[PDB]
Parts: C-alpha cells; structure tokens; sequence
C-alpha cells in the first residue's frame, strides 16, 4: 500500500550474485537511479562467512562500479588490519545501491547526501537477496543507514555499538553487529574519532569469532 514495493519488482529469483548484480542496474525501486552512474553491487565471494553493509557509494565508486574504493575504504582497509580480517575474504556492500549526490550550484558536488529512509527500504530487497545468496555467519552494520536498514528506524548505533544482535525478519538469522562507519572518522574530534576507531576494530575482531 502507501508502503512501496522499491526494489522488489526488480529483484530475480536467483541467488547467483553476478545475475544479481545485473539486475541491479535495471532497478528504479526508488529515484537513486536517475542520478548515479551505475549501481554498485557488493564486492566478494559466495564463500564469505562475513557480510559487511556501509551506507551507500561514494563519488568514486559511482565512477568504478565498487564499494569502499575512495577515503571510507582507507579507513575500512585501516582497521581490517588492525582486526586481521583479509577483505577479500568478506562480502562487502552498501543499504542503497545507488550514489545520491547533489550537483547544486554553488558547492561541492558528487559528495553523498543522506539516504531516505524511503530509499533505503526501497533497497533493502537487494540485501535480503545478498544475505540469502552469500548465507554470512555475521553481518556487520557500518553507520546509522545500514544499522537501521536491518535493525529498524529506532535503531541508535551509540546505544548498542559492537553488541552481537539478532533480528526475526531477515533469512538465515546471521548474528548483527553494528558500529561505526569509517567515513564518520575523516573529519571530527580528535579524542573521539580515534575511540571510535578502536571501537571498530575491536567490533570487527568480536565479529570474525561470531558463529551464531
Ligand atoms: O562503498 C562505500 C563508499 C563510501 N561510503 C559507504 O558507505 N560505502
Ligand atoms: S538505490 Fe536501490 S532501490 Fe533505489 S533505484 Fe537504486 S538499486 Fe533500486
């Protein structure tokens, strides 16, 4: 009803990622589409046992096709190693697969805008196809948007960070945990960006020992 459908009519009944990720460039689920270059699809394997979710792409994934290829994923790439986590052992994508960006005279443009939460629900069917292609053990939630993609729109990252969580309407029951976003750590305080980052890698470490 004056719920939408989004994504739904566009997502084929397979689990295939490559046939997904075709699909996926078809979809006007929601508007995300009409300005973005080409959807970006997650990056990896089948054979993760890990998931992780940012918020959407960047200037430069839009331009690859690839998440976390731009800043975020120095700061994600950062702290993997620091937790000992090989990327390209994980199944990495994003809540929204389409970069939203504003081209406004006169200020920066191709830099992200926040995501609706009617797009993000409008997106979210991909990433119930994703989670029911790669079946991850533990999906980690990297920010607010891809925390509340799963966890509901009352979800407060600062109220649950790094805690093991499950909900009851996606496949499979991976175990979920959400924390910061590494785009949130190239600017702001000092003391409290670099808390945050501690507090990632070791959210990243308590995921790679997860088996729910
Ligand atoms: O892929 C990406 C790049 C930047 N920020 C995100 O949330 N995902
Ligand atoms: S952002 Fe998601 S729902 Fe919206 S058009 Fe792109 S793929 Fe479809």
């Amino acid at each position: 009803g004056s719920h939408m459908a989004g994504a739904q009519d566009f997502v084929p009944h397979t689990a295939d990622l490559a046939e997904l990720a075709a699909a996926a460039g078809e979809c006007r689920g929601c508007g995300l589409y009409r300005d973005a270059t080409q959807a970006v699809f997650g990056a990896g394997g089948r054979s993760a046992r890990i998931m992780m979710i940012g918020e959407q792409p960047g200037d430069k994934e839009d331009l690859a096709g690839l998440p976390f290829v731009g800043p975020a994923g120095r700061l994600l790439d950062r702290a993997l190693e620091a937790a000992d986590i090989d990327r390209d052992a994980l199944y990495v994508t994003n809540a929204v697969k389409h970069f939203k960006f504003t081209r406004a005279a006169g200020g920066k443009r191709r830099i992200q805008k926040t995501p609706s939460r009617t797009e993000v629900v409008a997106c979210r069917p991909w990433l119930i196809a994703e989670m029911t292609s790669v079946e991850p053990d533990v999906v980690v939630l990297l920010g607010a948007t891809a925390a509340k993609a799963l966890l509901g729109n009352d979800f407060r990252v600062t109220q649950h960070r790094g805690e093991v969580l499950h909900v009851d309407d996606v496949p499979g029951d991976p175990a979920l945990v959400a924390t910061v976003h590494p785009s949130s750590l190239l600017r702001g305080p000092k003391e409290e960006r670099e808390s945050a980052f501690a507090g990632l890698v070791d959210d990243l470490r308590v995921a790679a020992d997860v088996r729910p």
